[PDB]
C-alpha cells in the first residue's frame, strides 16, 4: 500500500497491536514513542522522541507516506502533560507533515470529545463537542487543528473518535463502545486506500447492536465494520456486577470520565 | 401482472436487458425505440418511432397498462437532440398517458440531475438539483413534469435516478453508483405491484457499501436491493489503474460529466 | 430478570401469548384482566379487576417488579368504555406504580396514535400525533401521562406503538405493520434488562422490508428485530383479493380505523 | 363577523376580558360557565352549565357560529375535576360542535403541555409534549382530540398554547411568556377571519424579546402580535425581588408547575 | 451601477415598470421584447426579437453588463408557446451570456414552480418543486439550467420566484404574495451591487404579515423588503367577495393555476 | 450590578472601551493586562500579569464577581504566543475562577472559529468549527474548555464570537460583521443580569441587514442588538475601493485570515 508508514505511540497498548497488524500495509514500518521500543526487526525502523520536540518530530515524519497517530495522552491527566503530548505535540506533527508532502493522517481522537452526552442520545458527526475533561478538550484541539490544516493546505486526516478498542467488551458500556482490533485495522486500510478523504469525523466503534453513533455520512469510504459487541452480552452479565442505574458508566457516553476532577501535578 | 407493458428505449443497452427480463410481467411486451429493433418474437410488439412525434407517441402508448420509459438521451449531446427526445418527448409521453388511462410510469431519470454534488456528501431524495449538463437539466424537466401531472391528474410515476446500471462495476465510482440488472428488475416489479405509488424520487443503486444515496423514505414500497458493488472492490483494484485524486471520476457524483462542455451540433 | 412480573390484559389475544412467552422472565407471573382468567398454574397468580377501580389496581401492582400493560381498549369503541380502561385506568396504573416502587412499565400504545399519516410517509419517534379515533386519542393520553410521570417522578416506561402483533401477516397493510410474537418478546426482554430506559417511543414492528417507521434512535437499547413480513408477500397475494387503491387499508397508516365513525353507547 | 359567538369559561378572569373585547365580533355573544355569570346585558345570552354534562353542552353550542373555549381547569387540581372539565368536557364540546355545523373553535391549550422543557430551549410547534402535571396532560388530550376531529370530520381548531395572558408581565418568567389582552384578541380575530385554518398549534405569547417560541409557521394567518414584555423589564427589576437561579420559575418553561405534586381531593 | 443593463420582456406589464424604475441603474437601458416597444428615448436602446432565435439573442445580450430577464410566458398557455419563450429562449439567453462576459442575471422565476403546496405551509428556498402547470414546469427548467451554468461556468443568477408584482394587492391571496414595485426594484439593486451572488433562490414578495416564504438564508445580500400587504386587508374585505374556503385561491400557493387544464393549440 | 468586575486585556483596543463603558456595572472595576495600564482612578484597581502565570491569574480573579475576558491574542500570530495567551492562559483563568466562586465569564471568542465558511451560508450556533488559522483554533480551545467546566462544575460562560467590534464599519465585510460598542455593552449587561445563562454560543454582531448569523436560540436572554451596519453602506462605497469578487474579504467569513500562512517566530 505504501513505502513507509509511521505509527506513533507504538509502545502503547494500541500501538503494540498496530505494530503487528499494519505491517502488511507498507514495505517499511516506522514505529515511534517517547518510551523505549522493542528493537526493530526486518522491515522496521524504531524511533524515540517526544512529540513536544519539533525538530525530533520533523525527523520522525520525514520520509513517511502515511501516519497512524496513536501517540499522546489517552486518559485524564494533569494539564502540563496533556499540553505537551496532545496540544504542542499535535502542532508539531501537523507542521512536520506540512513540511514533508502532507502524508495522510489517521488521528486517534476519542469518544471523550462528546463524553457528557447521555447514552440515550444517538449522535451524528456534526454534534457540538461536550468534552468530559482535559483529555477530551485536547482531542477537540487536535480535531480543530486538523480541520484548519485541511481547509488551509489540503492536509487530509481521518478524525477517529475511538470508543473502546480492546480484545473484547468487558463491561456494559462496551456493548455500545467496543471497537474491535479487526474493525480498526480495516478502517485504517479504508482510509489509506481512498482517492479522496477530506477531514471526516469517524465514529470508532464496531457494528454493535447497541451503538450510539451514526457513521452513515461516511458512506463514500466504503468501510463497514464487521464485529458486533452484542455477541458478548451474556459474557458481560456472567463476569461483572450489574451496573447501578446511577453509575456514570451507564449514564454518560464518556462513562466514568465525567466523574474525574481536574487532576494536578 | 398486466395485459400489455410498454418499454421505450428498447434498442438501447438497458432496453435490451429489460426486453428479456420484464417479459414475465405482462401477456404482451410492446418494445419501442427510434432506432431499429430486433424483430418481434412471440408475445412481443415492436414499434419504431420518435418521441418528438406526438401522434406516434399517442399510438405507442394506446392499449398499454404500464410504461418503463428508458427512451431518450442519457449522455451529453447538443441541445436540439435533447430537446426533442427528453423535453418535447416527455410532454408527448405524459399527454399520451393522460389520454389512455394513465398507465403507471417508471421513468429513467439520472444521477446527472445531481452530478455537481461532491462524492463525500450523502443525499436524501429531497436535495436541490445540481445538474451537470444539458442531459441532467432535461432529466430534471422530466421529474418536474411528472410531479405536475401527479398533482394535477393523479398520474403516478417512479422517478428513478439511475446511477450506473451495468452488468458489473468496473471503476472506482461504480463502487458507489452500481445498479445491478437484478435490482433494477426487482424495483420495477415493486413499482408496478404497489397499490399506491405517488410520484417518489428513487435512487437507482444497489445496496452498495459505498453508496451515496438514502432510499429509506421509499420503505413503503418494500423494495430492498440485494446486490453490493463492494464485492468487486478487490477485482477493480486488480484490473484497473488507481484513480487520480484530481479526476472528476472520484470528486463529483456525476463523474466526468462535470468536465463536459456544452456540445454543439 | 425479576421476582414478579405483572401482565395486564392477560385474558386478551396478546395477553394469552405473553402469559406463556414471558414466564421465563420472572419467578412469578401475575396475570390480570377485567375478564375471567384460566386458573393460575405453578409460578402464576391471577387477579380479576377493572383498571378503573383504584383499590384493585393498587393491589394488582403491589409487589411487582415490572409491568407489561396490555389491558385496555385497543379497537374503536364508545367513549364511555375507553374512558374507563384507557384514561381513568392509566391514571390508576401510574398512581399504583408510584406508590409501589415505580416498577418499570412496557405500555401497549398503538399505531392508531398516528393513524392518519399516509402510508408513503416514513415516521421517526418525534412526529406529532395524528390519532385515527377515540382509541388512538386515548393511547396518546397514556403516552403523555407516562411522560409526565417520567419527568416528575423518574417513572420509566417504554411507549410501544404496536403495529399488528399477530401469528402472521394476512393482508397488504401487515407487510408493513407486522410485529411478530418473537420480536415483541425480545423487545420486552431488552426493555427490562436496560440499566437506564427513560420514556422512549418505540415503534412496534418487526424488521419488515416495507416498514414505515424508524427506531434508530433507540439504538442504545440493543434491540434488533429479526422477523420480516416480506417473506409472506407471495402468500398474501395468492390468498387474498388485491386491495383497491382507494381503500383506507392501503392509504392510511391506521388502515380502516380512519373510516370508523364515533361509536355511541 | 358572525351571528352568534360562544365564549366558555366566561366567568373566569380571561373570560371576563373576552366578554367585553369580543362583543364587536358577533351580533350575539353567548357566555357560558359552571360558575355564576354576571347577568346578560343587551346582545348577550348567559348559560350556566357543566362541560361534563353532554346534554347541556349540546344546547350550549346549538346555534353558535364560533366558539372561544376558555372553560375548564387551567391550574393543577385533582384528577377527577380535570377529567370532568378537560377530558369528558372536551369530548362533549367536540361532539356538540359536530352535531351543530362544526363552528370554528379557538381552544385554550396551555404552555403546561410543554412545561418540562428548559427555558433555554427555543421551541417550534411540532416539539414532543412534555406536560408538567395533570392539567398539562389534559390540555394535550384536547389537542389530540381536536386533531382527530380535524382529520376525520374537517372540524377546524386553533390550538392556542397560552403563556401568561395577564394585564401586565410581573415576574421574570413573564418577560418571556406574556400574552397581552390586545394580542390574544387580535389572534382570535385572525383565526375567525381566515378562509382556511386547519388545526394549527399556536404559541400564545406576545412579541416578546425574550420569547421562547417560534410562531413562524403560522404566517399564513397574517397575525403579528404587537406587544412586547421587554418594555417591562426595568419595571420588574425595580418592583420585585431578583429570582433565585435555582427556582423553577427561571428554569422550566412551566415555571413552578413542575414543583406541583399530584394533588388529591 | 453599470454601463448597459438589458431588460427583456420590456413591453409587458412588469417590463414597462422596470423600463422606468431601473433607468438610474445604468448609463444605457436596453429594452427587448417580442412585441413592439415604445421608441427609445435618451439613454435607451430598443430591440424587437424572439428569444427562440439564437442570432437575435446574441445581439440582444452583446455589450450588456447585466440582465433583468422578464421576457417569456408567465401564465398558463399551450406547450408550443412555452417551449419557444421559456425553454429554447432560456438556453439561448444563457449561451449568449456565456459568449459575452457572463453578465449577471436576475431571472423572473415564479411562485408557480411551487403552486401545489398548501397555503398553510411555510417554505424555505430548498423545498422540492411542485409546479402547477406547464408554465411552472418551464420556470423550473430555467432555474435548473441557471444552476448548471453556475456550477459549470460561474454564471451568476438570482432566481426570483415572483409572487404577485402589482400596484397593490387586490384579493385575499395577494395579502400573502404581493411583491411591491419598490421592493422588486430594491432587490434588483441588491443583486447587482453584491460582489458575490452565486445562484440563490429568492422569494419574490414584500414583507407581508401573511407571507408564506422564508428568505432568511439570503441575509448576506442585505436586502430587506419594506412594504406590507397587510395594510390592504380592510380595503380588500370591503371591496371584494369573501373567498369560498373551497376555492383554489385560498387553498394552493399557485391559486387558480392549479385549476388550469393543459391548454392546446 | 456587582461589587467587583474584572476586565482582562484592558490595555487593548476593546479593553480601553470597556474600561469606560462597563464602569457603571460594578462598584469597583479591576483592569488587567500583560501591558502597562493607565493608572487606577477612583473605583478602579489595576493589575499587571501574564495569563500564562497561574499564581498571578489566581490573584487577578480572587474577589471578582464577574469577568469580561478580552485578554489574549486576537490576530494571527506564531504558535508560541497563542499557546501562552489563549491556551495556557485559558486554563489558568478557568482554574482561578473555579477556586474563587465561579464568577460568570463573558469570553471573547471570535468569528475566526468559523472563518472558512462562505459568506453566502447562514450559520446557527451549532455549526461545526472551521477555524481559519491558529488564532481561530485557540478560540475553539477556549470554547471547548468553557463547555467542559460548565458540564463538570456548572461554571457559566457566554461564548461571544466577536465579528468586527469597531467604532463604525469600514469595509464591505463589516456590513455583515460589525458589532457596535453599544451592542456589545448591552450584551454584557444582559449576560450578567440573567438568572440562568448556561454556556451558550453568542454571535457577536449588531442587527445588520447583511448579517450571516442566527442568534434566535439565545432568545431566552432577551438581548436584541439595536445598531445596523447597513446605514453605512454608502459611506463604505465612498471611502474604499470596490471589492474584487475573488478577494477573501468577500468570499470567506474570516475574511483575509484564510490567506494567512502559519506564522513563525
Ligand atoms: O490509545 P492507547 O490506549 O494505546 O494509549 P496508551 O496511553 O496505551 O498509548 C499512548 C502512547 O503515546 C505515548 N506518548 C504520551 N506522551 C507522548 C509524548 N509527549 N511524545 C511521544 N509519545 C508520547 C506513550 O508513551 C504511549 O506509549
Ligand atoms: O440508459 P442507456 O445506457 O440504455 O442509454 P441508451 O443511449 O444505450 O438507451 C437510450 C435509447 O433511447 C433511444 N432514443 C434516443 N432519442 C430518442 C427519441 N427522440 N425517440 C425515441 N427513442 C429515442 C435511443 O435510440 C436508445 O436506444
Ligand atoms: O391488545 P389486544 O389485541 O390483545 O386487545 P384485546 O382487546 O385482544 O386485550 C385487551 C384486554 O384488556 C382487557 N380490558 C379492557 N378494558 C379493561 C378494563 N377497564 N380493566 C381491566 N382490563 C380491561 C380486556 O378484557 C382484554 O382481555
Ligand atoms: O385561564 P383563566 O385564568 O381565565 O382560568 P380561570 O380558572 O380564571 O377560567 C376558567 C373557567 O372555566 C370554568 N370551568 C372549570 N371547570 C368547568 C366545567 N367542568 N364546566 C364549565 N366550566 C368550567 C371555571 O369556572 C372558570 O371560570
Ligand atoms: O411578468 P409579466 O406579468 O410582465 O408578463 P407579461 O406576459 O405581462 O410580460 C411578458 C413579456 O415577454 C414577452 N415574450 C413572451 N414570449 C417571448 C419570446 N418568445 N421572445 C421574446 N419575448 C417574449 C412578451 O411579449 C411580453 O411583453
Ligand atoms: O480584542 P482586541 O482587538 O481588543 O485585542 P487586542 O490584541 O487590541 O487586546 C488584547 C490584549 O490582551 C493582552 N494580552 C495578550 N497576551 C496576554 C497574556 N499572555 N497575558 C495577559 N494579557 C495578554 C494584550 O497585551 C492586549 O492589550
Amino acid at each position: 500500500a505504501m513505502k513507509r508508514l509511521l505509527v506513533t505511540g507504538a509502545a502503547g497498548q494500541l500501538g503494540r497491536v498496530m505494530r503487528e497488524r499494519l505491517a502488511p500495509m507498507a514495505e517499511i514500518l516506522r514505529l515511534a514513542d517517547l518510551s523505549p521500543l522493542d528493537p526493530a526487526g526486518p522491515n522496521e525502523e524504531c524511533v524515540q522522541c517526544d512529540l513536544a520536540d519539533a525538530n525530533a518530530v520533523n525527523a520522525m515524519v520525514a520520509g513517511c507516506d502515511g501516519i497512524v497517530h496513536l501517540g499522546g495522552i489517552s486518559v485524564e491527566k494533569p494539564f502540563e502533560q496533556i499540553l505537551q503530548g496532545n496540544i504542542i505535540g499535535l502542532y508539531n506533527l501537523y507542521e512536520a507533515a506540512r513540511a514533508h508532502g502532507q502524508p495522510r493522517i489517521v488521528f486517534a481522537s476519542s469518544n471523550h470529545t462528546i463524553g457528557y452526552y447521555p447514552q440515550t442520545e444517538r449522535l451524528g458527526p456534526d454534534v457540538p463537542a461536550r468534552p468530559d475533561g482535559l483529555a477530551g478538550v485536547s482531542k477537540c484541539f487536535g480535531e480543530n487543528l486538523a480541520r484548519m490544516y485541511f481547509d488551509k493546505f489540503g492536509q487530509e486526516t481521518a478524525l477517529v473518535r475511538i470508543g473502546s478498542c480492546t480484545p473484547e467488551p468487558n463491561n456494559y458500556r462496551m456493548l455500545s463502545t467496543w471497537f474491535s482490533h479487526d474493525d480498526f485495522v480495516s478502517l485504517i486500510e479504508a482510509v489509506f486506500r481512498a482517492p479522496v478523504l477530506g477531514c471526516p469525523v469517524v465514529w470508532g466503534a464496531s457494528a454493535n447492536d447497541a451503538g450510539w453513533w451514526d457513521n452513515s455520512h461516511l458512506g463514500f469510504l466504503g468501510w463497514k465494520p464487521k464485529d458486533n459487541a452484542e455477541a458478548f452480552r451474556r459474557h458481560i452479565t456472567e463476569t461483572t456486577p450489574p451496573p447501578d442505574p446511577n453509575d456514570a458508566l451507564v449514564r454518560f457516553q464518556g462513562g466514568t470520565f465525567v466523574d474525574n476532577p481536574i487532576f494536578k501535578q
